RNA sequence: AUUCCGGUUGAUCCUGCCGGAGGCCACUGCUAUGGGGGUCCGACUAAGCCAUGCGAGUCAUGGGGCGCGCGCGCGCACCGG
């Protein structure tokens, strides 16, 4: 139904497009290592259909700023966005607007077309089980003034870290993880976008082909 | 749970301090059915002052006497340990 609606109402205007249209890529996992650009949210929607559910597009802040003039002040609204498969795959944005449903497109669009892989296991000391529940080692990241450095955790430890790092952990598929942060967590931005990254980093880590079968390494979705 | 949130601008990112949110101890406001267990109750200021009663005796198988009942048995003080 929503397959053949999405892939049959949409001409594409990319190259990316035209293939996962015509069916040359069908999984979501052709498009990453390559040094595609990715320029409409119609490939994710294809390929990742669980991105659409309201359940997977968390809202995370939303802003008022001001431009003044010789007359007065020209209001403006910012809205900052998550989406995510809750089985590897996330993705954040940002959309400024004049109203928050245009805000909240936009940045629901952009957080479509930025999305990134992960990996995932086990890691701990306390745990050492092969079941991808949390990261397989530690990770840093920053954003501004803020330094974020992610451990991993046993399971039934739930998400010791602030409310955006839950969300976005939460929607990345992690659910076990220890944390310790330095500097301004107070701008959600810049929080969010370093939990980001230290995400991002769990593959500019090297890794010996024993490591995976010790950590349980998953690679994208699992099974 | 190896956690955060509010506050300096017409709007932003920092630095930096104040505050919130947890536990334990003492005093106190309002209110209060039951049982069990425990190493709780004039310590913080005055190691300031004290009415009254009690908190260290015992030995007759160490000694002499005195009283009470049929040499013997009970009771009292003293010497002595
Ligand atoms: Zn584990």
């Amino acid at each position: 139904e929503i397959a053949q609606r999405v892939l049959e109402e949409w001409e594409p205007k990319t190259k990316l497009g035209r293939l996962v249209k015509e069916g040359q890529i069908t999984d979501i996992h052709e498009i990453f290592r390559k040094g595609y650009q990715i320029k409409e949210p119609e490939i994710v929607d294809v390929l990742l259909p669980e991105v659409n559910l309201r359940e997977n597009q968390e809202v995370l802040d939303i802003a008022l700023t001001v431009r003044m003039t010789d007359s007065g002040r020209r209001i403006r609204f910012r809205v900052l966005a998550a989406v995510g498969n809750r089985d590897g795959y996330v993705g954040l944005g940002i959309g400024h607007g004049r109203e928050v449903g245009i805000a909240i497109r936009k940045a629901i669009n952009y957080a479509k077309m930025n999305i990134i892989e992960i990996k995932r296991g086990c890691g701990s000391w306390e745990c050492r089980c092969r079941r991808p529940h949390s990261i397989p080692f530690a990770v840093e990241g920053k954003e501004g003034s803020v330094r974020v450095k992610l451990m991993p955790g046993p399971r039934g430890l739930g998400l010791v870290i602030g409310d955006v790092g839950k969300k976005i952990l939460t929607l990345a598929g992690v659910q076990d993880v220890w944390s310790q942060t330095l500097g301004e967590t107070r701008t959600t931005v810049n929080f969010a976008k370093a939990v980001f990254n230290a995400l991002y980093n769990t593959n500019r880590v090297a890794i010996k082909p024993e490591d995976i079968e010790r950590y349980g390494i998953v690679v994208g979705r699992a099974m």
